[PDB]
């Protein structure tokens, strides 16, 4: 039993923070976390003593590039002013020769925020999801092919010439009712569950609406079927889904903390995918390079935005609020080793310690401990809610579109007709007079 | 014959509880309850008389860390001043090593006390909910909309103009039928996927129908679809029954009262599901680890509060307040068994009197005596699985709000064309008083 | 260390049962269990050790009513023959005053197997669930009513008396088409989306004829989306819930092993449910009294019948078949104790094991090891089947009953307009012979 | 310049592999792989000569625990045999007390290795699915019956033979509509929701439309309701993405190799999902723990049979057989180290090497260039929400098979005709040319 052991740590959330009591100075009780767990079994399989001390820069350590200097608590464990930096230290090269890690007690790596899918603007469209965009075309193609086959046949069958004007039997006149636009007619108010006022005699025209009639009950009730489907089981997806899929699609923006171990792989990157994501950051400097982690995730929460952090920082965060989710696995591999100066004995000690308590489970047990929240996954038959103008919307256009295009068919009625009154009379404008006042003479016969 | 036994009880209901009667200054006949039938019947079995004593406290029995003594109805018991402890003391393995239990007489455990879900109130008018308020008016407005277009349009199109009376051939008179009050009825009867009577001809008003036909086909397959997602996800919800459904919540918080046998049972519990019910308590024990029985019951009621506690006072209260419920089964299984000091020759005295009482029924006969009060309104018509009066139910109103409307226009209609018909003949009354006549009249003449 | 206690012991599953494996005769590793692993863990509390034996009888114990002598396991109890009796040996009145038994290590009581709700005959008919019958009641009302309500305001309006026959205008003949016939069937043609020859004009009866097409179309959406909710989230219940709704239906019939812990409850009982039960069961001997728990599983498997054994057996039934399950609470309530003979000291040292296991939660733990089969819930969005003959088929019913219905009109029809014939020819039999030889022209005319 | 270093490998593939080439007697360009890639750029940073040397046996290394002495390459290391083992070592608790490794080159962990789904494969005339087959001939048999009924009950009823040409009124002439044409034409039209021209006036033909029309609204009605139920079920349907999703089921099985460092962790696991994943396979422990991974990967593809093995396979042979999937993410975390003997002066400069080469992302090279083998024909469309050709599909077949038989029905009408008008004036084919002249004309005339 020699003297305690200085073990210099830097405050991280859910690593190493403050509790909340009461009655302040509390001396070594003062901490809580997933560093103090992981010090308090350390303790238990080695033997050794705290005075756990705060490091007096709040930094981690790096290079002056002038001085030759060192920084944060790598340099509290260069001169021995420390004994172990049990901290999210993570296994670097510079570092290594210059101190000595551990083996990993965590591994971790870059990945990417990005907001949750919602489902809140489908489109003022998409009541026309439930079939493929195939099927819609294949309907009008079919609508406008039964209707050239109803035309064909009828004219063909003698039995469709029938005698009109049965006020009067006994006369030479015959006709036919299928015409060429009465064709479309019948076909297009089948397909609208409404029917016409023409009705197929002659059963081989019967045959032709008959099963006109059964293609339309199939197409429409798999309509209703496939769309309840759709409002009952409310199944999202995300724009985005690896780094490459960012790396193509300008519409949303990168983003990392400036100066900092991300901005670092991308800087250094080869990678043809990786080398695409820098040529962004460094032209829009100011406008995606954050300079926090915590006004980072704002933006994510905010704007319309992509932001790329370690990945324990991202399953943290996403614990605890719903809004975000990660996007994609991982891009780099590091590691958080317990720091230790130089040529001490107490690497390959705890080296035997972590893979100690890693085959028993306990790392895993410890950081469900601390990275759980409350998770919301939510496990609801998913909420109905009433269908609205962001749903259904579309038909709102699309109706307001066919009484535009049926007052400029309404203008071409008319001046065609006009043309062919104008034949038995005047050039151009005597008819446009003519007819124009029977309308305003409001009444109903003349 | 020898002493009398002193036997300890504690003021807990229905258990012992003093005697509401007037006339003071009685023996052991201030009491009644649960405990005192037993005590009864035990008595008369093995012949032997006995003082009800109060302990000194209220409390049954713990030990005090820093002392190392007990208080109670255990200390009574361990001192030898009381021999008897007919009361709700728990067998415990810390009781057990210094005090005798007998068998139980009485089967408990830990289960959840919960407010009984109030129901639904479906708000009849509820079949409107599929759509939203501003989609009702918007379909009511396009109605209105296209039915003025319609009158328009086929009013100055040449070829609605056909030949009425078409079986007296060759005169010359033209008709149009869309009229103002056809145009409505057009779209009225296209949205109700009925039919009309009159159909457009000229292809300009060919459009206005077939894309009023379109609008109607996707309002009408929105409305089915998505009635029939509201009535899917409500027989998926299904309410809470376990523990392990509270587990998966945040919503519905938990409680129990502090430093007490239902509180350490989740301490020391290494079940995965009670861990996190643990896990939840102790981060926020101070709002839901409420002091006592009383208050915790209080916050059931005016919370969404479900409160852990022993099964036989969830089974006392529930009886005597139909606005509570119990939900699930039992989580920790114990017992109640009467005390005796350590060596006494009645723990196996008793145990066959308990066990004579258990064969006979009479231990039953007891707790249905003091657990039943005045049996509940219950009424379980909860299976509500068709759908009735409380759900569509207005659409009997807004018809019969329909019937009565169209009494109040064929009155408007009847006075109209008879000051029209008296306009010219009769002067003001006589002729509505022949015109009840001719629809008096019983057959299809005038 | 002393001498090696002997253990008697019965096999049952999941208590003790040989181990399957070669290499026969092992030797005290020959079992396992439930039991064994409770003896596992007293022999690690307290100090001792084995030879487990098996009863030389294969049973618990019992009196023979005139040798005054015991059976089974506790005839190894008086005389000292064995040590312990880790078994199912429930704690009796009758055996407590011949030898000693420890506090419980399980608790169980008498409940009720059945099998498993199925939903195979749902009804032939049973598509008219998703509406309640007083709905079902109130749209023929509705029907009713507003057929009449039409007879009336079309009779009393002006409007709707227009002029027939448009070949020859200006004639003096009036027509009405509503009819009181007509009416009723402008409502049953609404009603089923299908439209009648005549339409409303006269604003006033176009208002009732407005608002019953929207009254239809909310009806016939309703129901299939309720439809549509009931056969996608399949929601099954039991005939019977507890044992008063067993005490009441004769057609599931009771069942109990004859001479058993579990028939000699309702042999001695006095509850009234329960007195009503016996009366079953003393009557149909030989029918219902089966005589082992192997046997009246396979009737409630195969015959419709419910059977009366330990809840402990139940839960270890109903996770081995899914055919399976358990109807209501408990009914008895009973225990399971280590025998030990009269005097012993080794009741009240495993007295305080088995409560400390408890605290600990080894005794839950052991219980999840050796009842938990493979569970079934099945867990599956309700796999949809082809609708068929035992899902609708009652449709087929009353659409043969209508055509059955129409000919007996047919009929009356045929004798009501012959009987008017006759009014200007013969007495009854010339009407019927002339108009018979007219459908028997084959011809189109007269 | 010193002695060339001894190097133990193993042969196992991506890591060694004998070169596969012609003229042998090669020195260590024998050996190929990513392990031999990494044993290169070790030594040109590092400045030493190599000599590869296979170590016996084929074992990595294990302590016999009756000798108490290691085998394999460890047994190389402990005896300073050899000084390097560039192998897939993982570092190990056990491991690490007898040799030192290196800072990890490999990230790796448990997962689980399962085939990809197959897909649907839907069976186009998939809309004929929410009935029965019999529910289809049934509906065919009652159009057929009710037409039949329909045709039989109007001819003899004598309400139906109104008077034809109303405008010609105190004619003497009677018509039936209801022919036999025209009465399947009426069942045919009022079962596909249309309306047909022709409505029946007696009240015992308005019984049989009255009651085919109940029967058609309730049988679309049960075909959407129905069809919404399939689509709404395989929405739900999720495909088993976690170890947890294994647990709940028993029809897809588990499988790991007996012996192996897989299945040593789920012996050792306290977690509840993992323990029940070993109570299951310490069950079955002759069919599912397989022998080696060559035998585990072919039962994945000819059975249900999910295996268990590292990160590390699973990434290779998926890469490698588009059948295979990898579900999960990873349950265990380990690593990949080079080994060294304790105390040797190469664990703290190859920690230096292998950080060196991972700023430089030449690990990650290493692992594109042996991980990744010939790109996977992959095309995720699995989406697949919306119907489309392969879901209904059908519905056109029989819609272009219907107007096929129509066309020859229409050659039949036209050549019956024909016969009959070449009974009275022309012979044979005169009047057949003359027929195709009439309909040639450009109008309603002839
Ligand atoms: C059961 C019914 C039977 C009756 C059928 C009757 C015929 C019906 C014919 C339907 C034909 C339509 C085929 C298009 C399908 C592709 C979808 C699309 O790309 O939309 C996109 C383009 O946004 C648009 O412009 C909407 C698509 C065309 C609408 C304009 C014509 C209205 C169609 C009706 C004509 C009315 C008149 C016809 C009748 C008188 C927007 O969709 P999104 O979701 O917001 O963005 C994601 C797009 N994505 C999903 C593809 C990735
Ligand atoms: C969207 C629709 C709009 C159109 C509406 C049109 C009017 C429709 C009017 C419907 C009126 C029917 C009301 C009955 C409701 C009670 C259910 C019942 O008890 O059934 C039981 C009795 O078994 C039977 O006999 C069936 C009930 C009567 C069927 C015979 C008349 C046919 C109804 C149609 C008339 C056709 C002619 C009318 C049209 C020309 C069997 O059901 P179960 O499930 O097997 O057993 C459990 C019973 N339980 C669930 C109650 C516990
Ligand atoms: C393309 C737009 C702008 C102009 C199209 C003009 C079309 C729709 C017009 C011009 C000539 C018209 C036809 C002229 C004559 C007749 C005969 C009459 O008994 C029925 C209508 C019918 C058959 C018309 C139908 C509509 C018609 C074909
Ligand atoms: C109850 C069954 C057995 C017999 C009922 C007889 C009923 C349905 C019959 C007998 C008299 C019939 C009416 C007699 C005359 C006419 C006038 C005609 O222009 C339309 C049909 C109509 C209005 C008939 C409708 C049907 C009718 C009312
Ligand atoms: C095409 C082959 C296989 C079938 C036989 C030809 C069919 C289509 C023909 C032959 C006899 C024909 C019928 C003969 C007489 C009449 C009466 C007339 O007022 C309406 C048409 C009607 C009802 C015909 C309909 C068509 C018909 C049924
Ligand atoms: O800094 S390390 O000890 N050595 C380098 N790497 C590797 C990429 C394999 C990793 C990968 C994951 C870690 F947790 C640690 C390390
Ligand atoms: O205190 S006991 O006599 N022994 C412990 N237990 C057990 C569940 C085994 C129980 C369970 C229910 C009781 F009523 C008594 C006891
Ligand atoms: O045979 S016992 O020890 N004493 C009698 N009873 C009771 C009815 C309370 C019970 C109830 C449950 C048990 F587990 C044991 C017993
Ligand atoms: O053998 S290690 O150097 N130390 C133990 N672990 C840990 C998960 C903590 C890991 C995890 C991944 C590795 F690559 C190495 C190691
Ligand atoms: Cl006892
Ligand atoms: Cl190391
Ligand atoms: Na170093
Ligand atoms: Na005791
Ligand atoms: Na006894
Ligand atoms: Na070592
Ligand atoms: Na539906
Ligand atoms: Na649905």
């Amino acid at each position: 039993s020699n003297r305690s052991l200085i073990v210099t740590t830097i405050l991280e959330e859910p690593y190493v923070l403050f509790k909340k009591s009461d009655k302040p100075l509390y001396g070594n009780d003062r901490f809580e976390g997933y560093c103090i767990d992981l010090l308090r079994e350390l303790s238990t399989i080695l033997g050794f003593t705290y005075e756990i001390r705060l490091v007096e820069d709040g930094k981690y350590g790096a290079q002056d590039d002038v001085n030759g200097q060192w920084n944060g608590m790598v340099r509290e464990l260069i001169d021995h002013k420390a004994d172990l930096a049990v901290a999210p230290l993570a296994i670097t090269y510079v570092r290594e020769k210059v101190i000595d890690f551990s083996k990993p007690f965590m591994t971790l790596g870059i990945s990417i925020l990005y907001r949750k899918p919602n489902g809140t603007n489908p489109g003022v469209f998409s009541f026309l999801n439930p079939l493929s965009p195939d099927i819609w075309m294949y309907v009008l193609l079919a609508c406008l092919g039964v209707s050239c086959v109803l035309f064909v046949i009828a004219r063909f069958s003698p039995y469709e010439w029938y005698n009109p004007h049965p006020c009067n039997p006994d006369s030479d006149v015959v006709e036919n009712n299928f015409t060429l636009l009465n064709s479309f007619w019948f076909g297009v108010g089948a397909l609208m569950q409404q029917g016409s006022e023409l009705m197929p005699k002659a059963l081989s025209t019967r045959i032709v609406g008959g099963i006109w009639w059964f293609f339309t009950l199939i197409i429409i009730s798999s309509y209703t079927a496939n769309l309840a489907a759709f409002l009952t089981v409310e199944r999202m997806e995300s724009p985005i889904d690896s780094a490459d899929d960012l790396a193509k699609q300008t519409k949303i923006e990168y983003g990392a903390v400036e100066d900092g171990a991300t901005m670092t792989f991308f800087k250094k990157s080869k990678i043809s995918t990786y080398d695409k994501m820098w040529a962004f950051m460094s032209s829009r400097r100011q406008s995606v390079l954050v300079k926090s982690n915590e006004e980072g995730i704002q933006r994510v929460l905010t704007s319309d935005y992509a932001f790329l952090m370690e990945s324990t920082t991202i399953e943290f965060v996403t614990q605890r609020n719903c809004n975000l989710t990660q996007i994609g696995g991982l891009i780099d591999s590091k590691g958080y080793g317990v720091g230790t100066p130089m040529g001490s004995p107490y690497r390959d000690k705890i080296t035997i310690a972590i893979l100690q308590l890693q085959e028993e489970g306990k790392l895993h047990m410890m950081k469900e401990k601390w990275w759980r929240g409350n998770g919301c996954p939510e496990e609801e038959s998913k909420e109905a809610s009433a269908l609205g103008v962001q749903n259904i919307g579309g038909i709102f256009i699309v109706l307001a579109a066919g009484l535009v295009l049926s007052v400029f068919v309404a203008v071409g009625e008319f001046l065609y007709k006009s043309k062919k009154n104008a034949q038995l009379e005047k050039r151009s404008f005597c008819s446009a007079m003519v007819e124009e006042l029977r309308m305003s003479l409001k009444c109903q016969r003349r």
